[PDB]
């Protein structure tokens, strides 16, 4: 990162994973900013930090950056058991980490602020933000989602997340939300979700973007199939979001927009004015 900034990298013990997590942080002010991986997050770096200047581009914004690293093909969900066949060890409880073990950390240690936050996701973490959201509404009143799979228990969406989930580390949906007939996959699904974002009355910004290059992930999915998906339920979740009344919210679908790091990163950019007057203002 640029010289001068005050980038950290912290080790915070996960009691539910049994393990040490790692979590890239700037601090700035009591309120962050989660900036969330996708399919294949890596145990070095966030994904943000290695393809986009966020910390530099937030440096002196008011807000704390926080990055947690890790947790490949994890959807930052508490799934049901360990990854049955790629020899996981452990049960990933990433929603736990993120909601209890992790704020209550950066509290105790540091003074930053469990409530008042936002979640910025992007791909596989795009619903994962907006589902953080609808259930914690005092830790996370602000969440973007960019290039999200926005109703992952619809129609091919399971079967579409099952196969980019095996194409990053062999991970197995099955043992995060079951079939995809258990209830675990509405509970998780934004679309479904909308009217608890409506309700507790969300500040979302939701990006999608077209064609390719990707980097979604999932490219063992045949050419363009996911690209184009992924763009028609983002669309859907908009019409369906201002039908059950949603009055906080941006959508970006600029028709040059991909989905792609850099294309994140411009929107985590344009968003920066949005959350310094949501979160503090
Ligand atoms: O995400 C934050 C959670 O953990 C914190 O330690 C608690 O103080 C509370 O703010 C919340 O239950």
């Amino acid at each position: 990162s640029r010289p001068g900034l005050p980038v950290e990298y912290l080790q915070v013990p996960s009691a539910s994973m049994g393990r040490d997590i790692k979590v890239q942080f700037q601090g700035g002010g009591p309120h962050a900013v989660y900036l969330l991986d996708g399919l294949r997050a890596q145990d070095d770096y966030n994904g943000w930090d290695i393809n986009t200047p966020a910390f530099e581009e937030y440096y002196q914004s008011g807000l704390s950056v926080i990055m947690p690293v890790g947790g490949q093909s994890s959807f930052y969900t508490d799934w049901y058991q360990p990854s049955q066949s790629n020899g996981q060890n452990y049960t990933y409880k990433w929603e736990t980490f993120l909601t209890r073990e992790m704020p209550a950390w950066l509290q105790a240690n540091k003074g930053v602020s469990p409530t008042g936050n936002a979640a910025v996701g992007l791909a596989m973490s795009g619903g994962s933000a907006l589902i953080l959201a609808a259930y914690y509404p005092q830790q996370f009143p602000y969440a973007a989602s960019l290039s999200g799979f926005l109703n992952p228990s619809e129609g091919w969406w399971p079967t579409l997340i099952g196969l980019a989930m095996n194409d990053s580390g062999g991970y197995n949906a099955n043992s995060m939300w079951g079939p995809s007939s258990d209830p675990a996959w509405k509970r998780n699904d934004p679309m479904v979700q909308i009217p608890r974002l409506v309700a507790n009355n969300t500040r979302i910004w939701v990006y999608c973007g077209n064609g390719t290059p990707s980097d979604l992930g999932g490219d063992n999915i045949p050419a363009k199939f996911l690209e184009g998906l992924t763009l028609r339920t983002n669309q859907t979740f908009r019409d369906t979001y201002a039908a059950d009344g949603g009055r906080n919210g941006v959508f970006n679908f600029p028709p040059n927009g991909t989905h792609s790091w850099p294309y994140w990163n411009e929107q985590l950019v344009a968003m920066k004015a949005d959350i310094q007057h949501v979160l503090n203002g």
